[PDB]
């Protein structure tokens, strides 16, 4: 469906009750009293946002250029007050996971904004939030709810009488965010002097409990979701999770791993996340950049341009980053730089770069807001004439109608301080992006050579930001200067004949689910696919998108191939799992003395243990890992595995120097849990 891939798309991110009240009835239900704000100045309280706002401004997301709405949160949130003036207005504090917030809506609302956006050609992605319920102290359960959660209405528990039920971990608040077991096991924390109950997503009931709410929102037409605070749960459950999703619909999933920028302690883990969770990520590698090179201009283009091309190494699916200029978590790009020739060349950026770029709502009216909350202001307007609305539905219009935006290479081709000209190139489609952000000084380019064939090009922008027309003569671009502050965007596109292959996704699923494949040159009479040379079973089949059901083969990752006309395209790999997973927590007791920089992985005979390997990169099915070690000399994780199977493994020490120590003896033997989630515990054999 159009619901697995987004490379087309422009996402726009809404906090809901800061875009439009659209029914003014529930601004303060019955249900949770007290906490709306009329006169909108106590900025941590409702405003009056919701569903029905957001359905009632869609012919103004439309024009906009819009093609997935990323709403915040949407279910059922803390319905008391957390300290002075302060509630669960974003979305993030969830008491019910089961029922939409109240002050938004209810499930016919939910269902009639999506429908509505679905027949004006939008998908929307939900704001899911499994870490946590809701603000406690644990010192005192009058404050707030005391974690509270419940089931459709039905009380499940709290922090203060979880001892016979497990819901929620006990472990204390995170003291250092950057220690991997306090990130997951240790409470979120809140400066305001609270803190988040964590769920246990190692407890089978709420590791259930949450699927089922993440396959509710995706029953009811959800096309996707942004899955909070992904560091801070284990990654078995992101994977398990993932793959009950993907039995459901081919949606699109992207979770939020907060920094750990490259050259970090823990990019390496996000970077194995993102490669094999089957959950693609936020880009702040490349938003850190972003903001030092057109915002606070601590950075220049080479450095942006070195990103570009450190992500693009890194990330397999580099196509499936979403890309963003700010969010809700950083002051609005207006109060870093108020230069709004600078915004529209950071936007420019991210719309023509590759992955899917996330615009967060009213960047185009001009917001500015410092840090949360002062970056969650009303949206003043809707104004369809500013010149970075125009600029926005100009360059969503590219990034549909031209393959190399959504697919391409991304070749650097001018370069200094000031100016970057990058291109984005998928066979024979090409686009040529130049970017100067020195809003005072022009640029002469000479020397600047290109893929674009022979001809004129006038700039795809009109002249909108600066932007000239240039003249191409086998390869080369006559010189021409480039304006200051100016955007220019020069492009070509045709028929493909052949097939080309731009996207398979989702990226990792079993034998039976829907899968699609988005490209160029399919022909409209069906040709076959083959998964790993074994053909699979259309669905169905246009010019540029195919859907087949993934074959019952062999698992493993498999090169996914069109034939049409009898002519092949290229491979585009795709991950295929044992069987429907479980999230388990593996254990392994009395491990041998390690020291600092020795870590412990999982390796086993299935692809999701990695097929024996003792590789620790980037690569997609190799060693699991690393371990934990809160109980040294004991050391555990948790991974998705098949369900109800017989596995083989050991466990093996990658020294800090790189060294491998394995387990000794024979490999340990289990069966694998037949529900959501287990544990595998078993003595390191020496
Ligand atoms: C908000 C955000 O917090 C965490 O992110 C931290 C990250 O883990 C750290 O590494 C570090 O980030 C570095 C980064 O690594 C560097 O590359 C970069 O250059 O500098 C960064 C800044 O030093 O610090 C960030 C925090 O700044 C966490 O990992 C994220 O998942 C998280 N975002 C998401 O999670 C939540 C929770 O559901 C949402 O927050 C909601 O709940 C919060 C707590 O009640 C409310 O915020 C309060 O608490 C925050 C955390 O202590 C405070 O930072 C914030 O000022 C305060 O208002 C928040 O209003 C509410 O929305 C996020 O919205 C969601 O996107
Ligand atoms: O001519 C090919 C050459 O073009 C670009 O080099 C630019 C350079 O980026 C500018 O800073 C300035 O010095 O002009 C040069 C062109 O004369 C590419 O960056 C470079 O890779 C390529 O070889
Ligand atoms: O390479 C496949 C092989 O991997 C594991 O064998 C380990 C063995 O456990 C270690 O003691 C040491 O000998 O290195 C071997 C890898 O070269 C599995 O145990 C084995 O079943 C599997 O075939
Ligand atoms: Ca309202
Ligand atoms: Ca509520
Ligand atoms: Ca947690």
């Amino acid at each position: 469906s159009s619901s697995a891939s987004v490379k087309g798309d422009v996402i726009y991110q809404i906090i809901i009750d800061r875009f439009y009240d659209g029914d003014t009835t529930n601004n303060n239900p019955a249900k949770s009293y007290g906490l709306y704000d009329p006169t909108k100045s106590k900025w941590k309280m409702y405003w009056g946002g919701d569903l029905e706002g957001v359905r009632q401004k869609l012919p103004y997301l439309k024009q906009l250029g819009v093609t997935t709405i990323w709403l915040s949160p949407v279910l059922d949130n803390l319905d008391t007050l957390a300290g002075t003036d302060n509630t669960g207005y974003h979305g993030y504090w969830t008491r019910d996971f089961k029922q939409i917030e109240e002050h938004f809506g209810n499930w016919t609302t939910f269902d009639t904004l999506v429908n509505d956006a679905h027949q004006n050609g939008i998908k929307v992605i939900v704001d899911f939030v499994p870490n946590h319920s809701t603000p406690f102290k644990a010192n005192d359960s009058t404050f707030a709810e005391g974690g509270a959660l419940y089931n459709n209405g039905t009380y499940m528990g709290n922090y203060f009488d979880d001892a016979t039920k497990g819901y929620f971990h006990h472990n204390g608040d995170i003291s250092n965010w950057d220690d991997r077991y306090e990130a997951q096991w240790k409470n979120f924390t809140d400066p305001a002097g609270f803190s988040l109950a964590d769920l246990s997503q190692e407890n089978g009931t709420i590791a259930q409990y949450l699927t089922d709410a993440a396959v509710q929102l995706v029953a009811h037409g959800a096309d996707g979701l942004r899955i909070d605070a992904v560091k801070h749960f284990n990654s078995g459950f992101s994977k398990s999770l993932a793959d009950k999703l993907y039995q459901k619909k081919d949606i699109f999933l992207v979770g939020e791993w907060y920094g750990d920028d490259p050259g970090t302690a823990n990019h390496l883990e996000k970077v194995r996340y993102a490669n094999n969770s089957g959950v693609n990520v936020l880009d702040f590698d490349l938003n850190t950049v972003i903001r030092n090179v057109f915002g606070t201009f601590t950075q220049t283009m080479y450095d942006l341009n070195n990103m570009v091309n450190q992500t693009g190494n890194e990330y397999k699916y580099k196509e499936n980053l979403i890309t963003f200029i700010d969010n809700h978590d950083m002051s609005r790009f207006l109060s870093v730089n108020s230069n709004k020739a600078n915004l529209h060349q950071a936007l420019a950026f991210i719309l023509t770069s590759r992955g899917t770029p996330s615009i967060y709502y009213g960047t185009e009216q001009y917001m500015a807001g410092g840090n949360d909350p002062y970056n969650r202001g009303m949206m003043p307007a809707f104004d369809t004439t500013t010149t970075a609305f125009k600029e926005v539905s100009t360059l969503a219009g590219l990034r549909r109608n031209n393959a190399a935006i959504q697919y391409g290479t991304t070749t650097q081709r001018w370069i200094n301080n000031d100016v970057y000209i990058y291109e984005r190139k998928f066979f024979n489609d090409v686009v040529l992006v130049a970017i100067n952000r020195n809003t005072q000084s022009s640029y002469s380019i000479s020397g600047l050579q290109t893929a674009l064939p022979n001809g004129s090009y006038a700039d795809y922008l009109s002249g909108l930001l600066g932007g000239n027309g240039i003249s191409v003569s086998n390869g080369s671009v006559a010189s021409f200067t480039l304006a200051p502050g100016a955007v220019s965007v020069w492009q070509y596109s045709t028929s493909a004949s052949a097939p080309q292959i731009g996207s398979v996704a989702p990226n990792m699923g079993i034998p039976g689910n829907v899968v699609t494949i988005d490209g160029k040159g399919f022909g409209t009479t069906q040709g076959t696919v083959t998964f790993g040379g074994v053909t699979a079973t259309v669905k169905s089949w246009t010019s540029n998108r195919i859907e087949v059901y993934v074959p019952n083969m062999a698992a493993g990752l498999t090169d996914v191939k069109v034939t049409a006309g009898g002519v092949s395209s290229n491979l585009y790999s795709y991950n295929i799992l044992s069987g429907t997973q479980t999230s388990v927590v593996f254990t392994v007791k009395s491990a041998p003395p390690t020291n600092l920089g020795d870590k412990i992985y999982l390796t086993g005979n299935i692809p999701e243990l990695g097929n024996w390997s003792t590789d620790t990169s980037g690569a997609v099915n190799n060693a699991q890992g690393p371990l934990l070690a809160p109980n040294y000399p004991d050391w555990f994780y948790v991974f998705s595995v098949p369900a109800g199977k017989t596995i083989q493994f050991k466990f093996f020490i990658k020294r800090a120097d790189g060294t491998i120590q394995w387990e000794n003896g024979s490999n340990h033997v289990a069966t694998t849990p037949t529900g959501a989630t287990g544990n595998i515990t078993v003595t390191w054999q020496n």
